[PDB]
Formats: C-alpha cells, structure tokens, sequence
C-alpha cells in the first residue's frame, strides 16, 4: 500500500555525468561511449548569451577550448560538432559505464525522471511531466544545465530531456538529446513566454484509478458520460481533451479496478464542477496530473 | 527556481541490493563488504507470523538454507547471526560495488530516500520522512521487505531504515541497520496501534521559508507569537510541539530571508486558521511537512 511520486533508479545515468567547461562557462555533459553531449550555449560568454551566433561562436573554438572532467580524470577532446542545440564532443576514451540506451523524444503529458547535476556531480533525482505547454516544472539552480531526464524500459535507458534554461516565470525549458527544443523556445537570453498551461486529463484519470486501487473511492458516483460530453466540461476548465487513444491507454487500469473509463470521467466531471474541499485524494487537495497510466501500473504492480 | 520532493541519486544503493530466499519466503538484502543484511522474518513461514520464536527458528537453519542471489550470481553463505531484528549473512565474496557508508539511527522528522525493490531489483526511488509516531508513509508491496532508506550527504551513504512490514492502516514500519525497530513495533503479526500521526511542525516552517526563498510571501502577516502560545494553538491541529532546538535549527533560514522564526510561527498559526483560500504554496494546496531545514538549504541555494 501507499502511493508516492516515484522516480526511476538513477544508477545507470549517474555513471554518464561529466563536467564541461569552455572559458568561464561550466555545466554538465552526458558521456556515452566516446561522445559527450551538452547544451551548445556552453560556448557563450555572458554577453554572447544576448544574441549568439552559434555557427560563428563554434567556428572560433577548437578541441582545446573544451575541458571535460569525469570526476578526477580529464577526457581529451579530439573532435567537436553541433547537432541542433546540442554540442557533441568526441573524447579519447569511451565511457566504460555506458548503459544500454537510446535517444527518444516524448509527447506533452509524458513523465520522466530528472537527475539534477552540478559540476558533473549528481545531486538529486525527481519525477517530472512534460507540460502541455512544453515546459517542465523542475527544480534547477545555476550550473544545472546539461542535466538529463530519462525513462527506463527493462534495461534500456531512454534519454528524453536535456536541461537548457530557466524562463523568467521560473519553469524550465530544454531539448531532446538530438538538440530539438520542446516548445517554442530559443537558446538565447531574450524575452520569451510559455503559452498558457493546461491540465493533463488522462493523467488525472490515471491517478484517480491509483486512488481507487488504494481504497480511496468517495468520489465515485452512479453516473457515466460520453467522450464528447466530458470534453465540453474539460475544455471549460482548461483540461486537455480526452481522446479515444487515452481511453484505450487506461484500459488495463479499468480492468485492474472494475471502473470503466467513462464512469471515472463522470467522477472527474463532478470534481471539476464542485471541487472536493472537505476531502483529499491520495493525500492531496489538488487533482494530480503528473502520473501516467503506465506510472500507476508500474508502481502498483512492483515493476 | 522550483521545488520538488527530491531524492538522493540511488546508484550507490542499487549496487548493494540482492535477493534473499529461505524456504518459500523471498525478500531483499543489503550487501555491504562480505555481509548481507535482511529482516529476520525471512526465516518465518506463513504459520510462524503470529508468535514467532526467532531464536528457535534460526537455530534450525544452516548456511545453505539461505539462498542469496546477486543479479545472476549465487553468493555462498558461510555464516549467519541475528542482531536484534536483522539477520546478518556472511558471504564468501565482498561486494565490489560497496560504497563508502555508515549506519545512523534517525529521529522523527528526519527525511531519507527509499529505494523500493523486489527480488533484489529496484522499482523506483522516492523521498520519505520518519513520522512522529515512528511509522513511514511509504509505497511498498509484498516482497519489498529489506528495501532500505538512506541519505548521501557528500559521497558517504548513511543507511537509516530497513523496511520490515506494513501495518493494517497501510503505513510502514522497520528498523535501523542494527535491527532495532523505530517506534514500539515488533516483527510479529499482532495488534500494534501506531500513535496519532501528528504534523512535523519544524519541517512545515522550513518549507514556508523555502516558499519565501523562492519568491512567495502571500501568507506572512504582521503578528508574532510566543513559543508557548504557538504550541498551545498548533497542538489543536495535531501539530507536533516546536522546541527551542527546532527554533535554533531554523536560524539559518531565518537569516537568509529576514523573517524571525517566531514571526513565521505566527504566519503558520494563521494558515492553520484560514487555510489556503484557493491559493497554493510551492505548488501544493496542503502544508507540506516532509522537507527538513537541511533539505531546504540543500535544494534552494
Ligand atoms: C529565457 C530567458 C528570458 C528572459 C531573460 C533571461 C532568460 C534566460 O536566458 C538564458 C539563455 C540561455 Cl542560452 C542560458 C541560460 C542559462 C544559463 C545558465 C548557465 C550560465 N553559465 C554557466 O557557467 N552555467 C550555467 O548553468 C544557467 N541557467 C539556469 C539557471 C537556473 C535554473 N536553470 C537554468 C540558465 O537558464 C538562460
Ligand atoms: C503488523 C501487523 C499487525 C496486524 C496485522 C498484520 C500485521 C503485519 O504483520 C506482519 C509481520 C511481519 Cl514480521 C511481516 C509482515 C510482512 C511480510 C511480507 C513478506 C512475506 N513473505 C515473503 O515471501 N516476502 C515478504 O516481503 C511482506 N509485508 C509487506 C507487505 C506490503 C508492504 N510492506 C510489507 C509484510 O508487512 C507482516
């Protein structure tokens, strides 16, 4: 029993974190085989930041402009190139701790684990969702750039996020590991705002199932609804639309539970229209939207 | 900026997790140097749970009755002893991944990370606190016994919790790594009510300081309070008493923010009285009590 915001075990990623310094800029790199990946803004000075020409900034640098430290040892940089917003530094020695891995780009509403790092050294791990507005509500300080987010499947690390910047509102923006930004953001110090965020409906449903699985079921009711009817309510409360795909995804949770997805939508509809106020769910006074259906299955099944 | 329930990176502990089986009973062990630590109730059958005599059950076992599996490898048990409610299995190979470590017994209100495991393999990691009633509010299923809680201030792992059992209320009980239970509990399937679960007041204060550090002050007010008057009020909400030790401990956060500890106590008294009125603090609609003063300074600056 119990339900907590749970991160993947981070051991396989901790072995890949290094420090990357170019001039006076220092941040984290991800060392896999003989390449270190990090944000391309490492090659910026404070003033470059305001309007960088990354082509020209990198044309001016050579391999010896980059210091890469794996804890105590120095990795000799023997090559460099940019892929989109990520710098790739070829080093002279392959990481003996490289895990089975692949680079994957996630959709908004998917969750992942963040290994927050400073000076190449892991300092904490926590669980995040890619918001519908493509930001993530992380916990990052200066020096955290290059920290990565990931999921684990069996024995394969799927890297999905690299940290690049904090927006003025205090939320965070980054890329996949091929350097493609999530969201309409640019790696430049210039005014930019995320769109208005929404609530990840399918994840709220998942968490309500987690509540039922844990014996918390005061919010169930005799009613059902239609996808079409529910989405009228959802749109009005800034909830993401619920799709037939979402219904299917929730299948195994409805099985594991005995509550049909459109039945649970009827409970969520009432929670939106009337609140809960008096009561809590799974120890929360808010409707939690950073657990996916699979998150719930894996935590409640012991995967 | 931002503020999350952050756990320590679990790699150093993952490399210590093994599976221990005795008869039909299987759980996790912690493999440090040439010893595997696990809950002694691994030697119980379903029929032994109501009134186990562990000394009698253990004397009937030989080393080869304990099957220890590290990944794909079977570790050979060459000896065994019982220390309080933990079993120590000596094995013939020391763990090459053993981190720098120590055992520490923690106090109520302290936080730690949990690496939840099944069959010696990690499921996930999350952050917990030792409740005032000496339970923890974990996320644990059958087979999770032997999972451990830890901190890693610097590069040394401090093991502070081993998971033993789930109470009928759905909260969890276990031991330090010397096998002494936290709280009055016993590794036996008998009734054992946990005390009232009160709120960790000093942690709630640290967390309000976290909110100020991160730029939010809406909940402060113009009042102060005596410590005595604060405690008289707060205990009516089942908040733990705040001691002068807690007040001293909050000194550093008080200094960074410019908010006297008893002025933040006044704000807390008013939050209990008023609730949030539709607002949130650090993304929560409830007052959060599983961040310590030490956690806040670690995460915020
Ligand atoms: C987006 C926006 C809009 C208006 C005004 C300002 C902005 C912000 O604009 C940028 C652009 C870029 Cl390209 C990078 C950054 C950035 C750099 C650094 C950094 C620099 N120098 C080091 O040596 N190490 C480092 O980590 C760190 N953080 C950071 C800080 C805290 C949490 N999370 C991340 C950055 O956000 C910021
Ligand atoms: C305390 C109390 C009071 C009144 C009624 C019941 C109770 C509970 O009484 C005990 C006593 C003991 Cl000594 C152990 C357990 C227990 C065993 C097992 C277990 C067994 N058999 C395996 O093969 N592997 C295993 O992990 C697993 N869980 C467990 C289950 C879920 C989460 N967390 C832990 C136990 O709580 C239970």
């Amino acid at each position: 029993s119990g339900f907590r915001k749970m991160a993947f075990p981070s051991g396989k990623v901790e072995g890949c974190m290094v420090q990357v310094t170019c001039g006076t800029t220092t941040l984290n790199g991800l060392w896999l085989d003989d390449v270190v990946y990090c944000p391309r803004h490492v090659i910026c000075t404070s003033e470059d930041m305001l309007n960088p020409n990354y082509e020209d900034l990198l044309i001016r640098k050579s391999n010896h402009n980059f210091l890469v430290q794996a804890g105590n040892v120095q990795l000799r940089v023997i090559g460099h190139s940019m892929q989109n917003c990520v710098l790739k530094l070829k080093v002279d020695t392959a990481n003996p701790k490289t895990p089975k891995y692949k680079f994957v780009r996630i959709q908004p509403g998917q969750t992942f684990s963040v290994l927050a790092c400073y000076n190449g050294s892991p300092s904490g791990v926590y669980q995040c969702a890619m918001r519908p507005n493509f930001t993530i509500k992380g916990s990052f300080l200066n020096g955290s750039c290059g920290s990565v987010g990931f999921n684990i499947d069996y024995d394969c690390v799927s890297f999905c996020y690299m940290h690049h910047m904090e927006l003025p509102t205090g939320v965070h923006a980054g890329t996949d590991l091929e350097g493609n930004f999530y969201g309409p953001f640019v790696d430049r110090q210039t005014a930019q705002a995320a769109g208005t965020d929404t609530t990840i409906t399918v994840n709220v449903l998942a968490w309500l199932y987690a509540a039922v699985i844990n014996g918390d079921r005061w919010f169930l009711n005799r009613f059902t609804t239609t996808l079409n009817d529910f989405n009228l309510v959802a749109m009005k409360y800034n909830y993401e639309p619920l799709t037939q795909d979402h219904v299917d995804i929730l299948g195994p949770l409805s099985a594991q539970t005995g509550i049909a997805v459109l039945d649970m939508c009827a409970s969520l509809k009432e929670l939106l229209q009337n609140g809960m106020n008096g009561r809590t769910i799974l120890g929360s006074a808010l409707l939690e939207d950073e657990f996916t259906p699979f998150d719930v299955v894996r935590q409640c099944s012991g995967v």
